[PDB]
């Protein structure tokens, strides 16, 4: 009896994960459609500064992304859609990690968690590089606000038993119902359970977890379900 | 004991549809991001025909749909991004129903399905209106593939028990493993069953067939998934 219950919540847990991930996916391959895309534009006419202030403050495009800007290498100069920042001469956007990440990939990336300047809160950024006939113009960022890809990865019923949450191939959080926790090793919320897929069973503070990961190809990170067995096993009812 | 088989078939029947319900509804959306971006970045300067000519010919873009193109208002006149296809004195871009269907709902709309005087097949386009200050200056189609479609929604395995397929809400055939079958109403393969959303349970030639529908939110389409009950049996394994 308590196998046949097990066994169904762990294959109900299994649904729910792989369809977040797939949702995940989804998601994050259409945000690099978008900013695929609106780079390539910008390199219609890659210096004319005017021209990409336009596009980024396009509605749908500026409301696709925490914040949108392009970087350039002669001048160190930022042209950006953000509404309540501007960079003073303590800012040279060729230091910063989307920056650098797209220059050295010489292409389309997903950066690490880092402080974003603006809103003072860890982020991820797509960065892309921007060329003129094959020389190296400057980069793009597309920031993604991390309380909204956790809204994203919460987006199934977990039974009301738990939540989910985003972690990077090294562990550290990218995404958590409490963004307290985001550009911390999960390890800090979720002690003694390893970094790798399947299912785990650990005991914390007198109550038994279910823990599952599944990766996510693309760009490694994990997608983490945590839930109560006790309320689990109810909550198929 | 036949129950207990029937019910995880059932239940495996229900995993599949919703997670390419799921995948359907995220592609469109982001393709009609993505439609939403390229028609208000057009806008920036609408009657620039060389503007929009060169943002259809940017690779990410251009790749996404089977083809792209704005029809305008004042002269009829086509700019589009068809590598094997131009207008003649027979073609009028304002009396296409990407055309007439933006234009009559001053929004974004996905169409019927409709032969495409390119390829010659049936296909569905995102159409959107384009602006000039509040004035209607012409129409954009982005057209989509539907062989393509239909690979997209048979990206589960079926038990290898049989497939899915794609209507509009009058049952009108969007994606189909044979493309013969887009543009004619379901009966036509899968007769005797009702469009709507739940299981039936139907015998055709000899055989049992379970039949899955489910309804796509945002276009009121609908998903089937259509299995060899027999064979769904088996292929729990
Ligand atoms: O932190 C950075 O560098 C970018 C630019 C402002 C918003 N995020
Ligand atoms: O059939 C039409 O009107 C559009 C334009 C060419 C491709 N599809
Ligand atoms: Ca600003
Ligand atoms: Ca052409």
């Amino acid at each position: 009896v308590r196998e046949e219950i097990e066994s169904l919540v762990q294959d109900s847990l299994m649904e729910m994960v792989k369809g977040v991930k797939n949702t995940i996916e989804s998601d994050l391959a259409s945000k690099k459609g978008l900013a695929q895309s609106t780079t390539e534009i910008l390199q219609l006419d890659p210096t004319n500064k005017a021209f990409a202030k336009s596009v980024l403050e396009s509605p749908n495009l500026k409301g696709s992304f925490l914040a949108i800007g392009l970087g350039y290498e002669s001048d160190a100069t930022v042209v950006e859609n953000d509404d309540g920042w501007e960079p003073n001469a303590d800012y040279d956007p060729r230091k910063r990690p989307w920056y650098v990440d797209a220059k050295r990939e010489r292409k389309l990336v997903v950066t690490e968690p880092y402080v974003d300047i603006s809103t003072k809160k860890i982020i991820i950024s797509i960065g892309t590089p921007v060329y003129q006939q094959s020389n190296f113009v400057g980069a793009m960022f597309y920031d993604v606000e991390l309380t909204q890809l956790a809204q994203l990865v919460n987006s199934v019923n977990l039974f009301d038993a738990g939540y989910l949450f985003i972690t990077t191939k090294d562990g550290v959080t990218i995404a958590h119902p409490n963004a307290e926790n985001n550009g911390e090793k999960f390890s800090q919320f979720l002690p003694n359970v390893d970094l790798k897929e399947g299912t785990q069973r650990i005991e914390l503070d007198g109550k038994y977890y279910l823990v599952k990961f599944a990766q996510v190809p693309s760009e490694s990170w994990y997608i983490g379900a945590v839930v109560d067995e006790s309320i689990a096993f109810a909550m198929v009812d």
